[PDB]
């Protein structure tokens, strides 16, 4: 009796600026992620067409619940049959491209008011779902990035303590060789397996030094900087940012 | 062209137009809806063999 209508297209760059700021913080921390503007639109459409999501919206809507037992379910099934979504470019098919994407969302009701309040309500409801999940994905990507770097650092530290311990053994042997060969002061070439050009005096000292090394990051700036990175990822967070996953061409009409 | 084709922008324009608010209840809405239907935008190359 009264159909309310809306026409929606993928959202525009100007609507995405708070999002873009957030992606920028993450880009500095070596994490390169976006929410594609067309993918968020498609997700809105998919969600909109979910009958289970629609029933949930209806049941949860005080407005709808004004209009009485287990006919409740039946009234819901019946109401839910009057949300439609159509791609505007399915009808009149290929060979004639679409400048822009665009869908028609609609609800038909007993009254004019009813159809418009219920199309808006449902739209805003689905829109919030897209927003919530999209932030969730972003947060998840941050979680994984963090898990990864944190774990790789732990590994790299053990890998270098290993490399350093192997070097200490080699250095011990360099020391024996240099002593045997009578090189005490530096040489004024080298053995490829046990370097000795430094001389025994110098090697002894180099040896106490390497043996007194605890945190492998002390002499390794790439590790300090990886530690730093992980501190920053751990401290970074993604704020509840609000956006619309579409641009209205026609916002829900009053028939 | 996209913004042109947008009915809601169009309605906002008509409502915001001194000129248009001369040509008086909430019949207003119907009149706007009526005017809006008379704006057309057509690709000259669509209506010819692509």
């Amino acid at each position: 009796k009264w159909t309310s209508a809306a026409v929606v297209t993928p959202p525009e760059p100007v609507q995405w600026q708070e999002l873009e700021k957030t992606f920028t913080k993450l880009r500095v921390l070596d994490l390169d992620i976006k929410i594609d503007r067309t993918e968020a639109f498609n997700l809105f459409i998919k969600k909109f067409q979910s009958v289970s999501l629609l029933e949930e919206y209806l049941r949860s809507s005080p407005y709808v619940m004004d209009q009485d037992e287990l006919d409740l379910h039946r009234a819901i099934v019946a109401l839910s049959e009057k949300m439609k979504a159509v791609d505007d470019n399915a009808s009149k098919k290929k060979d004639e491209p679409s400048l822009y994407t665009s869908w028609t969302l609609s609800f038909t009701a007993p009254t004019s008011e009813e159809a418009q309040t219920v199309l808006s309500g449902y739209i805003d409801y689905i829109s919030a779902l897209v927003v919530k999940e999209s932030i969730e994905n972003v947060r998840n990507k941050l979680e994984i990035k963090t898990q990864f770097e944190k774990e790789k650092l732990a590994q790299d530290r053990i890998k270098m303590k290993n490399q350093l311990d192997a070097n200490i053994q080699r250095l011990n042997y360099s020391l024996d060789i240099a002593n045997a060969a009578g090189i005490k002061k530096p040489v004024y070439k080298d053995d490829p397996d046990f370097s000795i050009s430094l001389g025994a005096d110098g090697i002894e000292r180099k040896l106490e030094i390497e043996k007194a090394v605890t945190d492998v990051a002390e002499l390794n700036g790439e590790l300090r900087n990886r530690q730093y990175l992980v501190e920053q990822l751990t401290k970074a967070n993604i704020n509840d940012v609000n956006f619309t996953p579409f641009k209205y061409q026609l916002s829900p009409s009053l028939p």
